[PDB]
């Protein structure tokens, strides 16, 4: 089957960063590959159909006469009901593969556009970002470790409360090119852009999916018999049946079975991508208690005010699944103990000198 | 069949950590491709069924009729008793390898959640919790070897009873980041309650097989015969047998096999999750005897009180899997001539300062 | 099939230059596979079709005598209409796979010519130019850092105003063979053929798909049957049928699909390719405002003059695409903070000293 | 066939240690894939059987109803002898896949047993006590070399007899805590009774294939027509033959040989795992004679009394196997022209040392 | 089809050299892999041939009959024409799979005695001057830089019109090996006649091709019809009819189609080879503008007199796809601004000192 190959090409699973969150990807996976799967299963494997139609041909009839009757209304699917002439056609049940595979490329070109619009500036901001992060660790153990070595030689004002200014206000504290950049990229709305455009394009494409399911299927759907006519044409003088009645559509339950199934994992798909959009609708700051006293890590929630909608929060989201690669994936992780500024002064008197490498 | 590349993709056998214990795997291994060699022995392989269903038409039908007339009662399994008209439907013959796969893919859920919502944070404490264990090797016998050279040069009270509280309440025989980490994760409940919905809802799968097998089998169990109708539609009108009685189902046999083994397996398999979840309940001291003398193992035996559910049972349950992996797979499992504290002091004069590298 | 192994060894996905946009690259993908996935599609896979053909002999025939019916009017599709002797052919359904495959082979003729007369000599213009231009990092961070250290010593004209002529028309500041490089290619014109060359010859391969459905197709769109005669020749002195009536073609609705497909894929194509050609009738200068400050990338600015038809604007069109491959992927880029020559002269007071690598 | 995947799968052929002795392993091998190549050959490549049921239906039967007739006997298999009414059942021809499949799983039991609960604290002693003997070599040359080169300058009883107290009973050569380490290991019996376990399930799964064969088996084996019955049901108001006698089973002699073969190789099987069990009921004493002398190898020899049924007999059998790794593989092994107290005193005054690496 | 593993081993894509030109590469695949593709479209994947004859047997013949009938007559096909008694034949039709086979085997032949008889002199020769070539750029920028270094420090004729001879003529600026290895290979003729002979080979080879389609096609090209004899051997005493008329060939439209294809293929193709031919008959002097100027690829340039058939020539040709490997695609390649000898002698006042690597 072709099932197999389209998802052996498409759907299968610089240099270390994470471009894409866990939730999306497993939306995607769900996305494109359940029709690929329901196409597999209907027509291969566990039900050999052979034919999909049977006809009741008179016994009259020879085998290739009977095989061409059951031929000729297999592409030609109309019932000749006798309530003037409303030949009723059956398409959707020989346009269901063809619609499968339809809605499997459909749902692949979001993935597309978000690879190859908003890919790369990401992966640039994420790459500059990171590496000014990097150089926070020696800048508040191996620059400020000259605060409780000198704490304990003096008392009070100008020892722990004088000194909070000169040395947090100095040049080798600073980052100021840093700085720059977060301010201008928090006035960008380009790459927030592609982010809805790629969750509003499967909202578009599973309504779609509901129309066409609604509309096309749901008629034909308890329907398992009808009556055509073979005497359409070059046929018609001759001596034989004017109304080849009981052709039995012999696949009905496998459409059944199909329509429902693409009903109930689209219908539950879709909050996920509700939620994903919501996502970035708020300022999140779980963890912005212990980020504002760290040296670069402070500027990260210093630009937290007016509407949440930037590039600045799409660069957030995706820089907190990347903090934990290898070398964030520290001191920075391990200060759990600091979650519990009158007591937040007095209670960093152990941790932050005991977390050292050494 | 799906069933092979089903085994393939799913159920497939940080860096040398230690994530899922082997009971897990192997409840795992036994609950996901259980299903999934069932329904490829059923409809594969060995017994090559052809068609499911046999029929005894009258023989002035001729074969294209026959082949409709098997072919229009596969999929309309509806049993005509003369019992009004209580049409019972055997539809669970034609569904039986939707349901395998359904429950296939049913047991893979836990394993997923689990992957996705308690890997990475275990895997970070686990990856702290032994780089800060590692280091207590030269804290005992690189600390604490001038404890016998002196004791030669002295008798009792000041050498081996008065110094072990000025060396073993010392600067560099004290670990105060571990301890906060331990004591601030005894109180967290987040992993605990993962564990906890992973076995529940293998157990509430089991039941809903179970009542599957009980509501929907065992009733058409040793049905083998049904006389169905084809004059129920546009076919009313010919003169032909209004009941086609006797339709065979052909794999009955297998149907009652595979039952059989489903109800087997699961009920094997029972007792296991049971055992898993109480692995939690308890506080396991099996060798906190040998845990209580050394530097840094000594606050993993302190933190053992109240109730055992919580964060610190689920990491030492991980971190006990993980301790023999090259360098604690050492004296630490070496010492087992330890175990057999007045005769405790003293047993320790020749194992501890003979158990080095060199 | 065979269209499987001519996607695999056509169309598959120096030493790290790009010599292909990815639009071109999007473009052959779906203009060179297409046509393979619809010969897949329509003759393998979901629709068996066994024979595109079936005839209705009179039931005296045997089954080796309707078989030779039904296998002499498949090479024979001629219409005997009764309208003299108009015998139609209906050959557009025989020859249809041909015409695919050699539609598929037909669009990769561009590809091969691009890839034989034009990558070379371009890599070679990539590689010179990219090696001239890595360069240009330590001549203005390495050679103008003595320029605010000046300034802050002085006051005004003679060490802001004075020294930009001093030192920019400078010896180490300067580049006069990449210039006369740029300069020479400017005037030359064959590369831009190549580029004009390829985009031309998709345009008529789709005018002449266009021509062919138009003219061969679209005429037998809705004939389904036709009278064939077998007494027209050894046979004709015979006692049989003269007019073998109502063979009908059983893959009529297949033929539908894929030239309904085949003309949306191209007509959706169409306008791709005439923006291809348009990116070269115009000089690109979004960035040329951050280019002309620095010493090498001044020379790519200046010359920006007259018809934009040149190798130049090919050569730069490429140059843009590989300027973020590592090294340039730096400052460069992260120059963005420095788009906002009055305020420009005071502007990168921060920016060019702050962006240095340690 | 499931056969050719299940070998490949299961019974597929630290870093370093062996873990299973060669017997055990030709035991494993022969015991698993014998019943897989059984099933491949009986139910594949030579003999297809096709239906593996013929029946004699009357010559006014069609086609389809004689399909149905041999279709109904094949799960129905009961014999209606005259003899009341003693329908003998020959469900074993039915079922005989499935008992090949089911004893090929039943046989891997044990060596998952072994695999899981005994081969990782077996590893850990293996190396223990490796590493500890690996250090044997440098204590007995270069240490025990000044005895010769002493033994030219004096004469007799305290060169030779009065040296061998003060040096073989000195710091240097002695293992203090290997001595401790085997006299606690061979109090233990958890290792043991795993072997002991591995064993006998072998046993008894064998003693279960022999209760199958002699109980189901050897009384239909010579029987190979039966008489069954079809209107047992919904046809027996029908007009034709109420008893369908001769139906015939084809592959009878299949049934016969699968059988025949089934019984010789366990048959042949059953002493080799006797010899296994009974090779832990012995101190094995074939090389005690070279083992007294060197100085880590006197304490394996030292601690054989008493009961043979221990951890530390598993421990040496296992042991002995990897002593030719690559290190040991040396002087050791080639220490046998050292067996042929008065002699051996005298014997050694030429291999020891002239056995020297270089 | 043995038409694909015929693709795969043959025609299938020192350590650095190119012994193919691009031409040549294209027209072996295209000449090669033709028949191969036609062979395999023709007996294979879309048009499902069955059976290539049919046959109008009398309704009284048995199927076996008819069977031997339509077996007979493909063996034998000879059509008994009426007009004495002239049997033509009709073997092409059963000869087109060999012949296709024969002509893809027989193109092969001078890529073989190419590959063997040019092939390692070609390569001897192509290193040594590869390797005596690359000594020239640290001949004429390392030795003849003290030439404007000394031009400024003097004026006129005894600083660039005197020292030109001192130092060109001059012991380091001469290759005297090299210029006698060219003058003895250009008086050679035996690596030149392999080309005329590979290139002639293959028009013979289409010329045949040619003599072979005109002379046996193209006169059975509209005949789909024959009559045949049956009684002319052991069954001449038998009462059925003594002319089994009209037997069809299948698949006349694949025989006109492929011989179409065959002769387009090759008539196109023709005027390559001569143009490949005719590249040996002129001294090709486009670069020789800048190659007189350097050290050793003067004596290149200087070999270019008399008749142009050598063995210098074809070394040529190989050397100059060659020259732009990775050492030599360098300055001069990049010496295309030196391309506009009074003019000349000045022009070079900048380039040739500014092309150095650093």
């Amino acid at each position: 089957s072709l099932a197999h190959t389209a998802a052996e090409y498409m759907l299968s699973d610089l240099k270390g960063l994470r471009l894409e969150l866990p939730l999306d990807r497993i939306v995607k996976f769900v996305a494109v590959g359940s029709p690929l799967l329901l196409m597999s299963l209907a027509f291969a494997q566990e039900f050999s159909s052979g034919s999909p139609i049977s006809c009741f041909s008179p016994s009259n009839f020879s085998i290739r006469q009977a095989a061409y009757v059951d031929s000729s209304c297999w592409d030609s699917l109309l019932h000749h009901k006798q309530d003037q002439d409303k030949m009723k056609s059956l398409w959707p049940h020989k346009a269901l593969p063809y619609s499968l595979l339809a809605l499997a490329l459909l749902m692949y070109l979001p993935v597309l556009l978000w690879q190859y619009a908003a890919v790369p500036a990401l992966s640039s901001d994420l790459l500059f970002i990171i590496s000014e992060l990097d150089k926070s660790y020696n800048r508040s153990i191996r620059l400020v470790q000259h605060m409780l070595k000198i704490r304990q030689k003096s008392s009070d004002p100008y020892v722990f409360w004088n000194e909070l200014e000169k040395a947090r206000k100095e040049r080798y504290f600073e980052f100021p090119l840093l700085e720059r950049y977060l301010a201008c990229k928090q006035r960008s709305h380009s790459l927030v852009a592609t982010y809805l455009l790629r969750n509003s394009l499967l909202l578009i494409f599973t309504s779609a999916t509901y129309l066409y399911l609604g509309h096309f299927h749901l008629d034909v759907f308890f329907q398992e018999e009808f009556s055509c006519s073979i005497k359409t044409g070059l046929l018609s003088d001759e001596t034989h049946v004017p109304n080849l009645i009981t052709c039995r559509l012999t696949s009905l339950s496998i459409f059944q079975i199909v329509s429902l199934s693409s009903v109930a994992i689209y219908t539950i798909l879709v909050p996920v991508i509700i939620y994903n959009l919501t996502r970035l609708c708020r300022w999140d700051k779980r963890l912005l208690s212990v980020y504002e006293m760290l040296p670069a890590f402070d500027l990260l929630s210093r630009k937290m005010l007016g509407c949440p909608i930037n590039d600045l929060n799409v660069i957030l989201l995706f820089l907190r699944a990347n903090i934990s690669e290898l070398i964030s994936f520290s001191w920075l992780s391990v200060l759990c103990v600091l979650k519990d500024h009158n007591i937040d002064t007095v209670v960093d008197f152990m941790t932050l000198l005991a977390g050292l490498e050494p």
